[PDB]
């Protein structure tokens, strides 16, 4: 069968682990335990066919953010998440697309861009802010929760179906 492999990327204690977590294990966590490298893999159904998803998880902390240049090199589509109430972490969304297009080496590679912890309501960035930004790579916007679940199961199938289209 098909595997697609979806990188999460992001600064640190945006989501990323929690948004994955929801994703393939359908529970929340609470706590906040930073990552370096950590790999999911789920058989599921995507518009009918049955796909195999490998999820990177990585590092959002400069600190253990070391090898990560070299595991995102297979990735096929990438998560690039901030948090809606972490003005800093939408700001430098852009340095990652940057490390993207470098390890892809490509100008036109499989993005979503994921706001996330909506369900908060310290929020400083606008979704129109973000829907400008995303307007600008030519990628989707998608607000998530992965504590409510809301758009969590929608950014990575959106992921999926972006990298079908290229
Ligand atoms: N309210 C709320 N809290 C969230 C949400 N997603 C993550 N969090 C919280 O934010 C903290 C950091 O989450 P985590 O997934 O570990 O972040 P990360 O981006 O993986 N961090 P790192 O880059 O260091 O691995 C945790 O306390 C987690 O519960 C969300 O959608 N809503
Ligand atoms: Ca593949
Ligand atoms: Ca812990
Ligand atoms: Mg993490
Ligand atoms: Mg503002």
């Amino acid at each position: 069968m098909t595997e697609y492999k979806l990188v999460v990327v992001g600064a640190g204690g945006v989501g990323k682990s929690a948004l994955t977590i929801q994703l393939i294990q359908n529970h929340f966590v609470d706590e906040y335990d930073p990552t370096i490298e950590d790999s999911y893999r789920k058989q599921v159904v995507i518009d009918g066919e049955t796909c195999l998803l490998d999820i990177l998880d990585t590092a959002g902390q400069e600190e253990y953010s070391a090898m990560r240049d070299q595991y995102m090199r297979t990735g096929e589509g990438f998560l690039c998440v901030f948090a809606i109430n972490n003005t800093k972490s939408f700001e430098d969304i852009h340095q990652y697309a940057e490390q993207i297009k470098r390890v892809k080496d490509s100008d036109d590679v499989p993005m979503v861009l994921v706001g996330n912890k909506c369900d908060l309501a310290a929020r400083t960035v606008e979704s129109r802010q973000a829907q400008d930004l995303a307007r600008s790579y030519g990628i989707p916007y998608i607000e998530t929760s992965a504590k409510t679940r809301q758009g969590v199961e929608d950014a990575f199938y959106t992921l999926v179906r972006e990298i079908r289209q290229h």
